[PDB]
């Protein structure tokens, strides 16, 4: 259980944009249903918010999480996985990202070196999370989307046993991107509810064993 406070755009916070440029959830709640519609943009995806948040093509882009109030715990530590980034075009305001319209722009999960997840880094900077607008992007509206996967109940799957299995805690975000940008337009067309798979090992996945790697589910990142 968490979910995004802000947007900030090369170190300067934007503010409170929960139902301002973020498609906020009523509540802190995960989703387990692949088939769900909710899974590209949670359980308010399809409703729009008036405010995009304002960047640029190559600026680095930081998304603030919560838990219950700004610059607490952000996560239980018990909720271990990735933090994958998409980007998809703003086809029109009633969009709620379900579809072939996503991109991956970044990711992380299971550091071996280090023995520490994405969810492991996220915590320790505080709810911070930083990535960047590809700098060829095109200008235009987009959305953004990044999500937790926690995997503490992941060894088994909601399909078969409903009390547990993997916990996606998407969030999306409005974005206007300005500058001179590029040509390259994302175009790896990825669908949560068609390609993400309860088959996925990275996502029927026991975390409470002897294991050295984690398949990150979906594609790789997206180059231009
Ligand atoms: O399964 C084999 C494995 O189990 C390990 O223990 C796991 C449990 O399996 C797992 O169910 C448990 O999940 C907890 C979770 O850690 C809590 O954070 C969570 O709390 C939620 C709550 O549901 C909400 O009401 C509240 O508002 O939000 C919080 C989160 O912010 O509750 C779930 C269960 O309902 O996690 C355990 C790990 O500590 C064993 O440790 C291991 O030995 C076994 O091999
Ligand atoms: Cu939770």
């Amino acid at each position: 259980h968490t979910r995004m406070f802000s947007v900030w755009v090369n170190g300067v916070d934007q503010g409170d944009g929960q139902n301002v440029y973020i498609r906020t959830p009523p509540n802190t709640d995960p989703i387990k249903d692949l088939a769900s519609p909710a899974l590209a943009c949670n359980v308010k995806g399809g409703e729009p918010v008036p405010q995009f948040v304002s960047a640029s093509a190559g600026d680095k882009l930081t998304f603030e999480w919560y838990r219950v109030k700004r610059g607490d715990d952000i996560i239980d530590p018990s909720h271990s996985g990735p933090i994958t980034t998409w980007i998809a075009a703003f086809t029109s305001p009633t969009m709620d990202g379900t579809g072939p319209v996503w991109s991956k722009i970044h990711e992380e999960g299971y550091d071996a070196s280090t023995k520490s997840w994405a969810v492991d880094k996220l915590i320790a900077n505080k709810g911070m999370w930083d990535f960047t607008l590809p700098s060829q992007l095109k200008p235009g509206k987009y959305m953004l989307r990044q999500e937790i996967v926690a995997h503490h109940e992941s060894d088994a799957t909601f399909d078969k046993n409903p009390k547990r299995g993997a916990q996606f805690y998407p969030s999306c975000v409005q974005v206007d991107v300005k500058g001179v940008g590029g040509d390259a337009v994302p175009d790896q067309a990825f669908d949560f509810n068609k390609g993400y798979k309860y088959s996925d090992p990275g996502i029927a996945f026991d975390m409470y064993t002897d294991f050295d790697s984690y398949p990150i589910p979906g594609p790789p990142v997206w180059d231009a």
